[PDB]
């Protein structure tokens, strides 16, 4: 258990022939994901879906991970700006985690490619959209530790659905940028991980959403990083952006945090903002 | 001893060398004043270069160059000019105009909204026109810099900004040369007006972020890699996108494509004219 099989839930479980795997998408946390048509998930209606899956050099470690994520989002609970489970093959073969599938990639390359093809309105409507599925995710008692861009999903009808529910600081990503650039200094000093350190993460998110993509603090190493944080230095206010919304980002990026905006804030001050912002 | 030049020569009696200004290049400068350099009764309130106490041949025979020099290029309100010289039975004495207000850097830093009075839109503008007016004269002389920093320019009592002298080694404030330099100046050692131009460029990004340290973060080594893969520094969050323009053209990489000093001077006069002291 589970080296021969897996429990059963028929709240979750898709009968395989149901389901009709597709091109690859790409890498994911604990395994690899697949574009697939699925039939009645929620009756004679095909939905286009995702479904990860570990690789075939998986171990038991690796499917440990992909069952515990399976096991929190049929925790979490439903929301418009998370990506939702569909469902689940998980016994008699290998497991499939059915989830959302989002055609337009992930943010930080869905904001690069629109670079001079999206107005201030669908920008303000990207952070409120972010900032509604973490105020989602807090109430859920879930802390993300990884909010940027990349773990930010954007579905065919501009939907952003967020994808995530000794920790290197050198590593690097698939576009060559440093995690540490989005993390609080006492998550960052003290591994101290909160709901307000994950509120500074946001802010450099919203640095993100308006540079179109853009990489904070480049040419910055690691070790640069922590004495320009300790002496109280942030990122500059990115072109065309508005004062309120530079002065979001840098509440979200006070030193103490219970003075930082919470995510109810966030949502509230967005939600205003959105309505006020011509498209 | 020195020869003598009855054009610039002063008695050593006409001469009250007062309070220690700093150190600047090639020795110290005093405040003094000086009786009678024009009506005869009149005194002056003067700068005085002179060598330090632990000076050596080399330091000597560049405060004459520095004062041989200053001779032949001609005077101009945006640079630091000549008054004088006690050159016989004493120390060498290089008397020029007095900046009570100091540095560039430091000066933008003290107006820095918290000291001193904050500055307009339009003062900021004016202050890179001023510049860019000495920097064109210097020029019209066949005089390259080498240089340009705001560091390297003293401002008046009246607020005029006059420009003084025309890889891992740091400042007094901790800053790196290097970050002013054109990648021509700083890989082949090639300097013309056009790098003195690119320098120009980092000096505008330092008055549009009221004394700001270029490249924050960014070691030497990773300078090099930043610039020769076309890299260039954000925007200042307090910038107008055609003053942002203007700096990047400075940065060109091609240095025949960078706008000339009598570009800049016409640029930066109708900028002028049109900017705000409203805010
Ligand atoms: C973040 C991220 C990117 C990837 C895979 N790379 C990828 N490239 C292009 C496209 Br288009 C695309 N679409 C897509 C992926 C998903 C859900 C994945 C998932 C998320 C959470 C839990 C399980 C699965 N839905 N739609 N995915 O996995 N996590
Ligand atoms: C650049 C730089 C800063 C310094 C000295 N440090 C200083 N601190 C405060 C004040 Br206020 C002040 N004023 C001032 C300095 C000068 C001419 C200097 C000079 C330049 C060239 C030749 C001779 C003398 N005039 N007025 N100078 O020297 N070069």
């Amino acid at each position: 258990v589970s080296e021969y099989e897996l429990p059963e839930d028929p709240r979750w479980e898709l009968p395989r022939d149901r389901l009709v795997l597709g091109k690859p998408l790409g890498e994911g946390a604990f395994g690899q994901v697949v574009l697939a048509e699925a039939i009645g998930l929620d009756p004679n209606r095909v939905t286009k879906v995702a479904v990860k899956m570990l690789k075939s050099d998986a171990t038991e470690k690796d499917l440990s991970d992909l069952i515990s994520e399976m096991e929190m989002m049929k925790m979490i609970g439903k929301h418009k700006n998370i990506i939702n489970l569909l469902g689940a093959c998980t016994q008699d073969g290998p497991l499939y985690v059915i989830v959302e599938y989002a055609s337009k990639g992930n943010l930080r390359e869905y904001l690069q490619a629109r670079r001079p093809q999206l107005s201030s309105k669908d920008l303000v409507s990207c952070a409120y959209q972010v900032a509604r599925g973490m105020e989602y995710l807090a109430s859920k008692k879930c802390i993300h530790r990884d909010l940027a861009a990349r773990n930010v999903l954007v579905t065919e009808d501009n939907v952003m659905k967020i994808a995530d529910f000794h920790i290197d600081y050198y590593k690097k990503t698939t576009n060559g940028r440093l995690p540490v650039k989005w993390m609080a200094p006492e998550a960052l000093f003290d591994r101290i991980y909160t709901h307000q350190s994950d509120v500074w993460s946001f802010g450099v998110l919203l640095w993100e959403i308006f540079t179109l993509g853009g990489s904070p603090y480049p040419g910055v190493p690691v070790e640069e990083l922590f004495k320009l944080l300790k002496e109280g230095h942030r990122m500059d206010k990115p072109s065309n952006c508005t004062n309120e919304l530079y002065m979001m980002m840098r509440d979200c990026w006070h030193a103490v945090p219970s003075q930082r905006p919470t995510f109810k804030q966030l949502v509230e001050d967005l939600d205003r903002i959105v309505a006020l912002t011509s498209n």
